């Protein structure tokens, strides 16, 4: 019964996510449109281009004037309940525009993905939009609690939002038959190995999970798969380099296929200062990977120290280092984690028990008059 | 009663540039309190302040989000501070941007709306912001335009539900005056005693430029003239070889772009603008102001400045010879040629006077701040 206008990016954090939701909305029964401004990926879904060729003293292409407009333009025309959007910053005062511009015959539901704040929402420049963004929507979510807090205190919006957490395609992460190529990358000695696939900055702490490295292969024949290539790439390339072993620490590059080298590693590491919600980290489990990860931000919501994986404070590699050798030591207890943290995703990141939260919302908020 | 006032504009290179700035200084001249929230730095004085949109910090950002920065920073300089009015200028991405800005701040400010030509003539026809220009204009408290020939095509694309009222633009006239440039015309090589044509404009393909060169061609058979070529864009290089084919490739000076448009209009003796669509365009009252005669083409508001009796001349547009014999007619007779120029130097002074407009948009202000 009801007209769904999802609108999210071709950030991969951000799209696929919201994309895979209305990839199951149509399977619910809904009708989807997807307004967005890339070409990316069913008989109930249809596209808007949402062109951005208009530039004549064009210093700045007006992208958000003119998907504020295709916005009016789908839900005026195909006249949606619901206009859900993704990523506070440039499609959420986007969306305000078009309810604005078609009077008021829609409801707004903003779901803050964890960067459009703990990144933007730091400069003052632009915080008092996120606010009147997140404010005005209908409905607010937010894929974590800790990211709900950061909004509270960094942006500190007059609404009050609800959690719903991030859930991963279960159909492309999953325990996969990774012996074979695995040793096209000279690595099927009987290593051990470790994967870390940050985005690439220096608030990821990379230098420690070299460092750690280091600490942790004097007691493991381990190998380091260093997956994400940017800005740090120069000063890590050196912390190999000098520091004793760049035969068992490969960049991997930035690759587009990260889930079949998961499914190869036997353990990832996540030593970040700040992060609101960790999609690798599920991306990982969903695999059957554990991982050691930093009580930081919204990683202990991903991570039960125990039996899913391993919580140590932030910018502790000695620390740290003991529990990768503790565990590449036992066999047993490194294979009952790999599956129980595998099954922690499916329990309460269920693909389909995501979506239900986001239907019942989507009906409540439509319902009052 | 003094007032605080919030002006933002482009850079430069364009008509909205260059007559914010003006109002802007003018105003502050007169003991307002001018903030300016911009892109950058326009081309130091005693009385403003200048608050620069940093579109700096941005990362996994599909573009520079220089729109929601500006919206962003006007509704925080406007609290600050305090301002009474938002004064924005050239359409496109202002009037939403101002609009989203007063809609922070508990409507505590009051919104104009300034409609110069381009974010109507073409952005207008665009289905894909049209519908946002509407709401821009309808959602403003007053909105002027630079003609009324403006005004009727804004009527006609946009179709807004808002009356637009009807303030021209102006010109510093402490900037143009006649002046010698014994030196530069030397430079140039343009020693040969006189008969300079200039047309200072846009690159762009609706200015006509083709037709620029065309009558030039047709004028340079009789005078010994000078084409005078200033800005470079889409069609200049289309433009470029146009001369080289007509053999007047060493009468012809392409200047492209310049800054010091004073020094270049007071060694010229005969402007022309044949756009086909121009809305305004102070080049004419850049260059009347000094003495320089211009002829236009007959469209949108070039016939609001040129008064084709005295001032000038207007002929239909595409019409190169039209445009080549009332140039060579007039440049030819001496005697009509200063009489036009100084009539010209006069309606501008009239008509267009800085002191007026100013105090246009001045009463403009002052009476939407009474009755709220
Ligand atoms: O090379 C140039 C091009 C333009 N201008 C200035 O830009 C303004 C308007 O030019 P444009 O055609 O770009 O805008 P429009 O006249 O259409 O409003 C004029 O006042 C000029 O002083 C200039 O100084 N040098």
């Amino acid at each position: 019964k009801l007209k769904i206008g999802i609108t999210c990016y071709p950030v991969g954090g951000s799209g696929v996510v919201g994309t895979e939701l209305g990839k199951q909305l149509a399977e619910r029964g809904h009708e989807i449109h997807f307004i967005t401004s890339g070409l990316p990926f069913y008989p109930n879904i249809y596209f808007h281009e949402v062109t951005v060729n208009q530039y004549s003293v064009f210093q700045y292409p007006p992208y958000d004037l003119a998907l504020a407009s295709k916005m009016a333009e789908v839900a005026q025309r195909e006249n949606l309940d619901i206009l859900h959007v993704h990523y506070a910053i440039p499609h959420a005062i986007c969306a305000y525009l078009a309810k604005q511009m078609i009077g008021e015959r829609i409801k707004i539901v903003t779901t803050l993905h964890g960067t459009d704040i703990t990144v933007l929402g730091s400069d003052p420049s632009l915080n008092n939009l996120i606010r009147f963004g997140i404010e005005q929507s209908d409905v607010v979510t937010a894929v974590s609690h800790s990211l709900i807090n950061e909004t509270h205190e960094l942006v500190k919006p007059n609404k009050d939002i609800q959690t719903v957490y991030n859930f991963i395609d279960e159909r492309v992460y999953f325990k996969r038959d990774m012996t074979q190529l695995k040793k096209e990358y000279g690595i099927s000695e009987s290593e051990k190995i470790l994967i870390h696939i940050s985005n690439f900055r220096k608030v990821k702490r990379v230098q420690d999970v070299v460092q750690a490295f280091a600490k942790i292969v004097t007691e493991v024949d381990a190998k380091l798969l260093l997956v994400g290539d940017g800005p740090e790439f120069c000063t890590i390339l050196q912390l190999v380099k000098n520091l004793h072993i760049e035969d068992r620490v490969l960049f991997l590059g930035k690759q587009d296929n990260v889930a079949e080298l998961l499914a190869m590693s036997d353990l990832m590491l996540l030593l970040s200062e700040k992060e609101s919600f960790g999609l690798v980290l599920l991306e990982a489990m969903a695999c059957g990977v554990p991982c050691i990860g930093t009580r930081v931000g919204g990683i202990p919501e991903v991570i039960q120290h125990g039996d899913t994986g391993y919580l140590c404070e932030v910018g502790d590699t000695t620390g740290v280092a003991d529990q990768a050798i503790q565990l590449l030591k036992d066999e047993e207890l490194h294979r009952n984690m790999g599956e129980r943290a595998r099954e922690s995703v499916y329990e309460q990141f269920r693909s389909e028990k995501i979506v239900s939260q986001y239907e019942t919302i989507y009906y409540d908020v439509l319902r009052d008059d």
